[PDB]
């Protein structure tokens, strides 16, 4: 339901969050300690554990309500653990070799943004990844416009309840995105030696940044 509901509003879902799975499962071991950052329900998290059944798995998120629905997904799972933070908050030490989040960082502030990419990348061991599947800015108003257009268009298409659409609109108004080609730059900036837009579909994209390759 919850699941479903998340196809329904997000254009690409499988090609962006299975961009992510693969760039991680590409660039870490079996056995990777990931970090998920707002990880809500924790969908990202399930997709890596599909891909990485003896990956530990870091549940992060502000809202214990969230979490609770991540801690049913994965109440049987012994290498998943749940940490309630703030972005803000001081990050888990780790060391990671994967850092992963999914339509969340957008709603921090674009300095935030600038010194969580940052923070993030010193609790990544060197070679490790950052991975981001975003709601992004368009570079102009009206090419945002068009951003729009084919949001709406796939949401349309998917057959969407009206009322779930018309919530997605009102949170919505509260997002703080920028365009994808600044926050991949944010990352080279935050001292991360590679940075690329691996998949996107207009509004959303799948980027990522490595510590040292
Ligand atoms: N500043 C912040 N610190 C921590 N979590 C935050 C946050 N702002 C938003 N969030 C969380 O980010 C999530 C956005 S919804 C995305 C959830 C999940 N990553 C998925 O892909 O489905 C929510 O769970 C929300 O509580």
């Amino acid at each position: 339901t919850y699941d479903a509901l998340r196809r329904q509003l997000i254009p690409s879902f499988d090609l962006l969050y299975g961009s992510a799975v693969s760039v991680v499962a590409m660039s870490v071991p079996a056995t990777a300690r990931i970090l998920d950052l707002g990880a809500g329900t924790g969908l990202l998290g399930a997709a890596l554990r599909e891909r990485l059944p003896d990956a530990e798995l870091l549940l992060q998120d502000r809202s214990q309500a969230m979490l609770e629905q991540a801690r049913q997904r994965f109440a049987d799972d012994d290498q998943v653990a749940i940490r309630v933070a703030d972005h803000l908050d001081e990050l888990p030490a780790g060391p990671f070799d994967a850092v992963v989040s999914a339509l969340s960082i957008h709603n921090l502030e674009h300095q935030d943004k600038q010194d969580l990419f940052t923070r993030i990348r010193k609790i990544l061991r060197p070679g490790g990844i950052f991975v981001n599947v975003e709601q992004v800015l368009a570079p102009t108003s009206e090419l945002e416009k068009m951003y729009d257009r084919q949001h709406e268009a796939h949401v349309l298409a998917s057959d969407t309840p009206a009322e779930e659409w018309a919530a997605g609109r009102e949170r919505m108004k509260h997002d703080i995105p920028i365009d994808v080609e600044t926050q991949i730059q944010w990352l080279r900036d935050a001292g991360f030696t590679t940075a690329d837009c691996l998949a996107k579909d207009w509004r959303f994209a799948t980027y990522a940044g490595w510590n040292g390759s």
